[PDB]
Formats: C-alpha cells, sequence, structure tokens
C-alpha cells in the first residue's frame, strides 16, 4: 500500500536506514520485524504458525535500537538485536 | 521461539482458527495477517516495505470478525474481510 512511511516499494526493508522503522506505529512495528524475518524462513505461508514469543521478546529491542541509531543499516538491526537476545548468552 | 504454538500434524494459518486469534495480544494480532497474506503475494522480503496501511485497514476487520466467528479458519476469515472491504463496492 502507498499511504504509509514514504511510498510503496521506494524505501524497502533491504534498502533504507533505521529512521524508516520509527515511521511505523507501535501497533505494526512487531509486523515490521515480522515481514523481514517471515519471508526469510519460508517462501509461502503453508509453514506459517506465527512466531509470537520471538516477535514479542524482540519488539522492545528494534523499537529502541532504531532510535539509538536511526542511521543504522537495514536488516543488521534485527540481526544485532537477535544477537543481543540469544548470542549474548 | 519455544514457548508458543508448538505444531501438531502442521496446523498453519491455512488451518488455524479465529478462537486462538483472540489469545494472542492486540500488539501481535496484525502480525498473523502479516504472516498469511504477506508471503502469498511474493516469495522474499528483498522488495517488501510492509503493507502497513493495508494491514492497519484490515486489522479492525479481522479483530472483530475473529470474535464474530471464532470457529472460522483464519485464511478464509482474512479473505472474508478483504471481500467486505473491496469486493462489496
Amino acid at each position: 500500500a502507498d499511504a504509509q512511511k514514504a511510498a510503496d516499494n521506494k524505501k524497502p526493508v533491504n534498502s533504507w536506514t533505521c529512521e524508516d522503522f520509527l515511521a511505523v506505529d507501535e501497533s505494526f512495528q512487531p509486523t515490521a520485524v515480522g515481514f523481514a524475518e517471515a519471508l526469510n524462513n519460508k517462501d509461502k505461508p503453508e509453514d506459517a504458525v506465527l512466531d509470537v514469543q520471538g516477535i514479542a521478546t524482540v519488539t522492545p529491542a528494534i523499537v529502541q535500537a532504531c532510535t539509538q541509531d536511526k542511521q543504522a543499516n537495514f536488516k543488521d538491526k534485527v540481526k544485532g538485536e537477535w544477537d543481543k537476545i540469544k548470542k549474548d548468552m
């Protein structure tokens, strides 16, 4: 859809900085991390059962972390926050 | 994530019911439509920028509709509200 963020397909989740994560409401920021990872772990929704606890644990990570660095690169924020959650051990 | 929706015989969004759409929090209710209709329109997130305005339009439809008809299959209910949104015109 076009009446959001900037435009349909012009600043996508593999082409723009973390400032574009703060354009989205709290209602759909968990969906913003959702789409970038959902499409990364299956091609079609025949294997979609949702990843609720993952999304709900990771929501307060990218939400803050994209305000910590608006100029941070695409996808590296979801990777870096998942690393802070698991890989930090 | 381990603490959520562990599968039995594979019961994805194409089998999963609206009664359990009420069990996930309001913060992540749009994430479920963002894991069905998100995948089916493409393959990968390389061109995605979220369907935010579409998801925000379609959320209050499915949120009420999953209480109206708890026993519906979720993939049929997202189609049902998309029809009532678009096809009704």
